């Protein structure tokens, strides 16, 4: 069960996202981290275990 810290990884991108945790707060946990997943795409690399 992906720790809550990992799910809070979106918060790091939350600021850059809209710049409001309140907006992201309205997002679910199964989606919050989603930002991290999408964020990874922006990085452009693809190479995870």
């Amino acid at each position: 069960h992906m720790t809550p810290q990992d799910h809070e990884k979106a918060a790091l991108i939350m600021q850059v996202l809209q710049l409001t945790a309140d907006q992201i707060a309205m997002l679910p946990p199964e989606q919050r981290q989603s930002i991290l997943i999408l964020k990874e795409q922006i990085q452009k690399s693809t190479g995870a275990p």
